[PDB]
């Protein structure tokens, strides 16, 4: 009777993960604007009541997150900042206000990205944000109470996104969303924690 | 020929021993947030171009600055991790994105990290995910440096002049000489390398 709270669900890549979870679990959905619960994961107000709604699950699948594509030199803190608030700060976040929302040996999972090892023009802030958040799990899997895991997921380019994201990425090889779903059903099933699961 | 560095952090364990090797080979303009010839509150946003007003063009921008809140993390809190991304996070970027205009053709920037990314410890995830950050930053940074500009990280293990405080918290640990880490510094500043994370573990 597993039990999965997935937030991002209604993405690209969140939908793909959703479709290989719900064949083995009960998939809870959580977004911005739609989901079984809404979570505005800048605002640690509202993620504290998700988790108040949800209850307790065994599974915490972030599949979300936003950052700024700017060149560097006109990448301002400011700009920078709305990085740190969602795809950084708003998945820390997550683990750090969901940790007594996971059953024992529940797990968590985040994503990263291909940017933080294969650098191009316009990425040095989610690069930033892919770092720490592969940093921060790989540190907190060692802490985690009551056998609790935590991996992250490290998305190349998708495919289903090629079309509108190619003249960023030229020359890359993207992969399809439903392999990338793979390891996030890997971390959730799996027994690993600490990891970085690439998908290049 | 005739080098230019701004020495962030330089009062500190790490920052003094850079200082004593870059000394020798450049004018070492040193900032800190209660001592320096500039002062610098990295967490403000205005102070740091205040700073960069007053010093000019530099060749080099070095950052051995930055605090992390070290907690367990089941106490860490949103709001204790907010000071990290202030400072050691947020605050050696901050001197990154606001100093690009500080540098002469061809200078560097050279950010600090740590081993508690990639050898982690209990209290170390806010730190790790610091270090981790700006590694990543750092290295994405490199490709987009106008001008022939340089950026680097340094990552020290535990130091040896630290150990005394330092080793309840890292035991097992082989510390290293402060001056051993200083000369992955230098290498940042007087080498030619881009992109580059110099372990010194």
């Amino acid at each position: 009777a597993m039990k999965i709270l997935l937030i991002g669900a209604s993405g690209t890549l969140g939908s793909a993960v959703k479709e290989r979870l719900e064949k083995k679990a009960e998939v809870i959905t959580a977004g911005r604007h739609s989901g079984d619960v809404t979570v505005d994961i800048t605002n640690i107000d509202s993620i504290k009541k998700m988790y108040e709604q949800v209850g307790k699950v065994d599974a915490i699948v972030s599949a979300t997150g936003s950052a700024t594509f700017s060149p560097l030199t006109e990448l301002t803190p400011e700009k920078n900042a709305v990085t740190i608030s969602s795809k950084l700060g708003g998945q820390i976040n997550l683990v750090l206000l969901g940790i007594d929302s996971l059953n024992d040996k529940g797990s968590f999972t985040l994503t990263t990205g291909i940017m933080m090892e294969d650098p191009i023009v316009q990425g040095a802030s989610a690069a930033m944000a892919n770092g720490a958040v592969t940093a921060f799990a790989k540190s907190a899997a060692i802490e985690m109470p009551r056998g609790i895991r935590i991996n992250t997921v490290s998305p190349n380019v998708l495919e289903e996104s090629w079309d509108k994201l190619e003249p960023f990425f030229e020359g890359f090889l993207p992969v399809p969303a439903a392999k990338v779903a793979r390891a996030f059903e890997k971390s959730v099933f799996g027994a690993q924690t600490g990891e970085s699961y690439q998908v290049y």
